């Protein structure tokens, strides 16, 4: 490596390094055009082959932090555009790049992005699939200047895939969107979870991370020897900080090096991990990232000679109390694909506690002897919440699902937001379809993944503008209890009352032209509305009401003159419903 350039240059491949380089600059001159951009990385790239060729070329010796430096600070117009940024140029080098980091500029001053209409989209694409791809892939970019650049490419990838497959079809609008609703949910969810992941490290330190971490790999590597997951662990931490941090080489450089040596080591690590191991470095972290849970062991015994029975429990844990948690957790995990990470800690968290009780007490063997019968009722908790809600849902399909919940939350906490409230019960919803679709076995990970997302989305909104003393502690409070907090909110028999308002419940017939979605959130924002204005209407009630306005829009919706039926056929669904309650 006399020329970091050219090895990133021979390890990328040309289209890979042009579309990274457009990524980083896009993620630091956050407000240089597009055309810009394209003009840095084509000058980039023809320096780089200039590497290639031969790696002794002039300037080919130079690190890629000063390269990319020097680019920077030949923007003229640095210090007009960027301000303090321009000044980071005064700076020799490992302190420029560092400078540089810190003005990038997370959540800017951006226009939301529009999706056009998809006949422009596809006509966009096949008149010119680059600029078309790598300008919303520049937009994207400028609007995160922390979301991982290699899983920006990944996207863009699939979106590629999703207009090449689309734009061919005979109804091509019914193919697209929901191809691009499911992108953008997973975007949006990747960007959260990086964040998530990271202030999680910084306010509850690297100890508990890697608790996470090792539930984590023990449930995707069963096989592995807790040495080897240990050190997996180890490093998985070191990247994480790394990463966290944000230099985006540093960060690259470490999760492949962490992937080589998992590749290195399948055999001691898992079976399934074949076809990751040989993909290209760009490819390789990521793949192992996804990669299936390795079918765990069939003799494995249970918990008990170690954890239990085991005299020398208590001098086994105080000689290396993290260690030991470490290989309760371990064991626990790997035979448990079925629990969530967050299931595994309360469990590992419980074991602690008592060991520390039992360890300290006149009769430690005997004190710690009946312990897993407090895995109990904490193991059944997300198991039947997920088994009535499932069941649930399948009765009423998901939108009357989300009508359920909608009520249920809405009465929980009636101060937050109609359309978060909306929003939230939808996306719900959407998990239960998701999850629900799955053996049992597999749902309370799943579940795990998508509540993550959504209860966080929401403790994301609540920062920015609170109402709720009991939903800030929640945000707030333990990542692992932060499901359970939620879960055990009880209705607001505080709340006074909203103050009845005709326009919220008057309708009109342009409903009857509203898609199935728009026609959908008209009816759940009203149906909120409902239960903050009549908090305590009872289940029956609320149904009564519910089938008898729904009744009165298929009477207006298929009459002729519907404008003077919603009136009319309105005012005696309110004051009905009114009486009613
Ligand atoms: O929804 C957004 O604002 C961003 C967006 C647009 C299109 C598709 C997905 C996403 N999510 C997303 C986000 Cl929020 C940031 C960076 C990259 C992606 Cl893919
Ligand atoms: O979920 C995590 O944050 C990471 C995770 C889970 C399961 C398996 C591997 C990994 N992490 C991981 C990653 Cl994200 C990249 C390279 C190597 C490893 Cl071990
Ligand atoms: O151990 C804790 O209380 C924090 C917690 C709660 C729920 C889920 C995970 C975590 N831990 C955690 C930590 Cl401590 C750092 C980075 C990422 C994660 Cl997931
Ligand atoms: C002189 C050029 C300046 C900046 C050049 C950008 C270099 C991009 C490097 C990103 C490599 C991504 C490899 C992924 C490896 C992994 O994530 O495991
Ligand atoms: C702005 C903050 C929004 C807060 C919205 C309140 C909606 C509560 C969502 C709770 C989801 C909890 C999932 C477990 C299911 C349950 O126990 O109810
Ligand atoms: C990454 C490259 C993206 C190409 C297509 C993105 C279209 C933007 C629409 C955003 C949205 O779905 O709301
Ligand atoms: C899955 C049904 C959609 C409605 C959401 C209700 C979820 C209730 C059960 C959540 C269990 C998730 C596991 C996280 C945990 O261990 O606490
Ligand atoms: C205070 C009483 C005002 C009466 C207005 C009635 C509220 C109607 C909102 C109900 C929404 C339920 C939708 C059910 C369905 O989709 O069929």
């Amino acid at each position: 490596h006399k020329s970091e350039v050219a090895h990133r240059f021979k390890d990328l491949g040309e289209e890979n390094f042009k579309a990274l380089v457009l990524i980083a600059f896009a993620q630091y001159l956050q407000q240089c055009p597009f055309e810009d951009h394209v003009k840095l990385v084509n000058e980039v790239t023809e320096f780089a082959k200039t590497c290639v060729a031969d790696e002794s070329a002039e300037n080919c010796d130079k690190s890629l932090h000063t390269l990319f430096g020097d680019k920077l600070c030949t923007v003229a117009t640095l210090r007009e555009t960027y301000g303090e940024m321009a000044d980071c140029c005064a700076k020799q080098e490992p302190e420029r790049n560092e400078c540089f980091l810190q003005h990038k500029d997370d959540n800017p001053n951006l226009p939301r992005l529009v999706r056009p209409e998809v006949d422009v989209m596809c006509t966009a694409f096949h008149d010119n699939e680059e600029t078309f791809l790598k300008k919303y892939l520049y937009e994207i970019a400028r609007r995160h200047p922390y979301f991982y650049a290699p899983e920006l490419l990944f996207f863009a990838k699939r979106y590629k895939a999703a207009f090449t497959e689309c734009c061919q079809a005979a109804d091509k609008a019914a193919c697209l969107l929901p191809k691009l609703d499911e992108l953008r949910d997973e975007g949006k969810a990747s960007s959260a979870k990086q964040r998530l992941k990271c202030a999680s490290l910084q306010k509850f330190g690297e100890r508990a991370f890697k608790a996470w971490a090792v539930a984590r790999l023990s449930q995707r590597f069963p096989k592995a020897e807790f040495a080897e997951v240990s050190k997996l662990v180890t490093d998985l931490t070191k990247v994480h900080t790394e990463c966290c941090h944000g230099d985006l080489l540093e960060c690259a450089d470490d999760r492949a090096d962490l992937a080589k040596y998992i590749c290195e080591n399948q055999d001691s690590i898992s079976s399934k991990l074949k076809e990751c191991c040989e993909k290209p470095l760009l490819e390789k972290s990521h793949c192992i990232a996804e990669v299936e849970n390795d079918e765990m062991p069939a003799d494995l015994p249970s918990l008990a000679a170690d954890f239990v029975e085991s005299k020398d429990v208590c001098k086994n844990y105080a000689e290396a109390k993290d260690v030991f948690l470490g290989m309760f957790l371990y064991e626990y995990a790997r035979r448990h694909p079925d629990y969530s990470v967050v299931l595994l800690l309360r469990l590992a968290k419980t074991y602690e506690t008592t060991l520390e009780k039992c360890c300290a007490a006149a009769d430690p063997h005997e004190c710690y002897a009946k312990v897993f019968d407090e895995f109990k009722p904490l193991v059944e908790e997300p198991q039947n919440l997920i088994k009535q809600n499932c069941e649930l849902f399948e009765q009423l399909g998901e939108y009357k699902f989300q009508n359920a919940l909608l009520v249920r939350y809405t009465k929980k906490v009636p101060q937050v937001s109609t359309p978060t409230l909306v929003e939230v019960s939808r996306n719900l919803g959407k998990v239960g379809s998701k999850c629900c679709k799955h053996p049992e076995a597999k749902r309370m990970p799943c579940a795990e993944d998508y509540l993550s997302v959504v209860l966080n989305q929401l403790c994301v909104l609540h920062e920015k503008t609170p109402v709720s003393d009991r939903v800030t502690k929640c945000c707030t409070e333990s990542l692992v209890n932060r499901r359970p907090c939620f879960s055990a909110l009880e209705v607001d028999e505080t709340y006074v009352p909203k103050e009845f308002n005709a326009e919220t419940f008057t309708f009109h017939a342009d409903i009857c032209t509203l898609s199935e979605k728009e026609r959908q959130i008209k009816k759940q924002t009203a149906l909120v509305e409902l239960v903050k204005h009549k908090p305590k209407a009872t289940k029956e009630q609320l149904k009564a009401v519910m089938d008898d306005f729904a009744a009165f829009v298929e009477k207006c919706c298929k009459a002729d003159d519907k404008e003077t039926c919603f009136a009319e056929e309105g005012k005696k669904l309110v004051a009905a419903s009114q009486a009613a309650l």
